[PDB]
């Protein structure tokens, strides 16, 4: 039942998904120098840097936050693809199986602490 435990939990997560090679193509902003149209089609760009940073400023106040700005990250890949054969594409629906898989136990713990908090 510890309400804090979420923070380092994900920043575990957010180091085995940078030592994921199929992190790459997420883990900085997309250059917009080599796909100068992704602001027409993606309105908030998200990135891991930006989510570790944003978790390491104490700017998130719970993993669902940090859970929504990862699950953008997917969103925005599956927006820009043009086809669902791309390989960015298909490296983001790895990576989201993965992150997925791991989160839900965090999201669980986070829920059942805030839950207890309240009893
Ligand atoms: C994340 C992310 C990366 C890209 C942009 N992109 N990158 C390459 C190498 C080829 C096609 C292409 O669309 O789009 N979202």
């Amino acid at each position: 039942y510890d309400i804090q435990a979420w923070k380092k939990q994900c920043e575990e997560l957010l180091n085995l998904i940078f030592q994921c090679e199929d992190s790459e193509p997420f883990r900085q902003p997309v250059d917009l120098l080599e796909y100068p149209d992704y602001r027409d089609i993606i309105d908030t760009p998200m990135d891991f840097a930006t989510v570790r940073e944003t978790l390491e400023a104490g700017n998130y106040e719970s993993p669902m936050e940090l859970c929504k700005d990862v699950r953008l990250i997917f969103s925005n890949s599956k927006a820009y693809t043009p086809s669902k054969r791309s390989r960015i594409y298909s490296m983001s629906l790895r990576l989201s199986a993965f992150f997925e898989e791991h989160i839900s136990s965090v999201l669980s713990d986070y829920k059942s602490a805030l839950r207890f908090h309240k009893r």
